[PDB]
């Protein structure tokens, strides 16, 4: 796994993003995607930037994984996917969001 003999403890968590028009976040990963920094083997959707000062920089931090958002599942999801499905989103994004929480 991501961690040498222990696992962090997971957190599920809805929030809703209101594009402004933009996200105010980026991601990687995917199914034979462009994989991701926190969990390397996990070829799941994962926030790896958020822009400072937008809106979702009270509600979102790197290495969340995006597990469904709007309706969709992020699951077995597609980096391209992933990508278009949220560029079709006109404002709001409700997401859920796994989130580690460290010890």
């Amino acid at each position: 796994g991501s961690h040498m003999g222990h696992e962090l403890a997971k957190q599920e968590i809805r929030v809703r993003v209101e594009k402004d028009p933009e996200l105010g976040f980026s991601i990687s990963g995917g199914v034979g995607g462009r994989g991701n920094p926190f969990r390397p083997d996990d070829d799941g959707i994962f926030v790896t930037r958020v822009q400072p000062e937008g809106p979702a920089s009270k509600l979102l931090q790197p290495g969340d994984k995006i597990i469904q958002a709007n309706g969709y599942s992020f699951i077995n999801i597609e980096h391209g996917q992933a990508v278009s499905l949220l560029k079709t989103f006109q404002n709001t994004v409700e997401l859920i969001i796994v989130r580690e929480v460290s010890s």
